[PDB]
């Protein structure tokens, strides 16, 4: 066993020793070899006999300028970790010898380009990680040599600008990671050739336009990440072919309206996240085709108008997030905004502009167990406003704007009797003989209006 290195079983730890050369002097039984955090500028391939057990090799955080040759031991290496070196190019002639290579980490290097010759037919790579380089050019078919084996491909934090039609022929890839690049636009059929794809990450690009058929071919995809882009809308045609889609993440875009037609193409959707956008209204049946949808997140928009039947068709919905919008009149005057939401369990309207609560506002919310009306300056609640919600077990209220007249008299004893007083902070604004006092502190007969007609 090496002088400065440490031997525990079949693992050999030479990491953080500060070596420029390789010790070796390498035990035949060595399976794991940690050479990371040294100052290696190169590797001498003659140092790697005899090592029939060599499977894992850690060469990250060194000064390597190319992918190295492990000599006689190359063809048995299963995982090769090369991240945080100074490698500028990947040489297919050097990867040819790695006939057992399954994991290859090339992240955080100085790679600017990938050509076809970089990844030839040879090494059966399952996971290729190229994240955090400066890749700004991909030849058409760059990874196609790895098609029979490649399952995961990470291209995060590069400088990729566009993708051609039918960019990849990688029919077994299950995850493609293209986030934090510079893609502005996805053309039609860009991702055809990715039959097995399950997860596509396209967030933190500059995507302004999804072409019709942008994602056609991705019929097995379950998750699509499009957060932090520049979409002002989601065109119906752009969703065509996403039949197996379960999660759509559109947060932190600029989406100002949603079209109904597009939801027909992903009916098996389960979670839709449209939070942090610029929506102002929700129109009738605009979501009707999403009948398997379970979770809908619409918080941090500017929604002020919710049409009657806006949520019709959503028979599967369980969680509705409408926090931090501009909602007011919906809960004050409108009836039927929530019809079709019989199955709904949780609904939150925290931090809106609601001043009063009407009985008719909650038409269609009978299954509700959780209601959040906190962060609203509510002045009054109509008598038995929550009568249809027999299953309501949690009710959040936080207002110091209450008018404590005869119209509010019913609320404290009803809340206490339903075990709903725990999450209610309710303070009286008027009358002035009751200001600042808790809704529960006020004596029952102190709640009075003007009865000018002596009855
Ligand atoms: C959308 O973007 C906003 C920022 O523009 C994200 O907000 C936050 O960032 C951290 C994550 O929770 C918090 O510590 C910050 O306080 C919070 N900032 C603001 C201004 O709210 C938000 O999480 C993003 N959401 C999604 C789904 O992408
Ligand atoms: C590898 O060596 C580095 C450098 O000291 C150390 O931080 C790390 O924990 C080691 N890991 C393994 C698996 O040996
Ligand atoms: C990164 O790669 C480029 C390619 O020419 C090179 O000029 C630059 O010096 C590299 N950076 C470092 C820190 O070596
Ligand atoms: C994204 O594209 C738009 C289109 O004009 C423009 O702001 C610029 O090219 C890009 N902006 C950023 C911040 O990358
Ligand atoms: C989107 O809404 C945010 C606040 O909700 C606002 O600051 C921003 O200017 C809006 N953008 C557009 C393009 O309307
Ligand atoms: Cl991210």
């Amino acid at each position: 066993c090496p002088s400065r290195c440490t031997c525990s079983g079949d693992s050999l730890d030479c990491g953080g020793r500060g070596l420029a050369a390789l010790p070796g002097d390498l035990p035949s039984s060595t399976r794991s070899l940690n050479l990371s955090y040294n100052k290696l500028s190169e590797i001498d391939p003659a140092g790697f006999e005899d090592l029939p057990n060599l499977q894992e090799v850690y060469l990250n955080n060194n000064e390597l300028t190319a992918v190295p040759s492990l000599g006689a031991a190359s063809s048995h290496v299963v995982s090769l970790f090369l991240q945080h070196n100074k490698i500028r190019s990947v040489e297919g002639s050097q990867l040819k010898a790695y006939l057992s290579l399954e994991v290859l980490d090339l992240s955080l290097n100085n790679i600017t380009e990938v050509r076809n010759t970089c990844f030839p037919h040879g090494p059966p790579i399952k996971e290729l990680n190229l994240a955090g380089n400066r890749i700004g050019t991909l030849e058409l078919g760059a990874f196609d040599g790895l098609s029979r084996s490649l399952l995961t491909l990470r291209l995060s934090k590069n400088r990729i600008t566009q993708l051609p039609v039918r960019a990849f022929k990688l029919p077994r890839l299950t995850q493609l990671d293209l986030n934090r690049n510079r893609i502005r636009l996805i053309e039609g059929l860009t991702f055809q050739g990715l039959n097995s794809l399950e997860v596509l990450k396209l967030q933190r690009n500059n995507i302004s336009k999804l072409t019709d058929g942008a994602f056609w071919g991705l019929s097995k995809m379950h998750v699509l990440h499009l957060e932090y882009n520049s979409l002002v809308e989601v065109n119906s045609g752009s969703l065509y072919g996403l039949t197996a889609l379960h999660q759509l993440h559109l947060s932190n875009n600029s989406i100002a309206r949603i079209h109904r037609k597009g939801w027909s193409f992903c009916q098996k959707l389960h979670e839709l996240v449209l939070s942090f956008n610029n929506l102002t209204r929700l129109d009738e049946e605009s979501l009707a085709e999403l009948s398997s949808l379970s979770v809908l997140r619409l918080s941090h928009n500017s929604i002020s108008h919710i049409a009657e039947g806006a949520f019709k068709g959503l028979r599967s919905l369980r969680v509705l997030d409408l926090d931090h919008n501009e909602i007011s009149g919906t809960i004050e005057d409108t009836s039927g905004a929530f019809s079709g939401l019989d199955s709904l369990s949780k609904l939150t309207l925290f931090g809106n502009k609601i001043k009063s609560v009407a009985k008719r506002a909650f038409s269609g919310l009978e299954g509700l167990e959780h209601l959040n009306l906190g962060g609203n300056a509510i002045r009054s609640v109509q008598f038995d406003a929550f009568v249809k919600m027999k299953n309501l077990k949690e009710l959040h209220i936080s207002s110091d704007s209450f008018l404590c007249d005869c119209q509010l008299k019913w609320l404290p004893p009803w809340l206490i009797g339903r075990m709903l007083q725990a999450f209610v902070t309710a303070t009286c604004a008027h009358p002035e003989s009751l200001k600042g006092q808790s809704i529960f502190s006020v004596p029952p007969e102190s709640f009075v209006c003007d009865d000018f007609l002596k009855a």
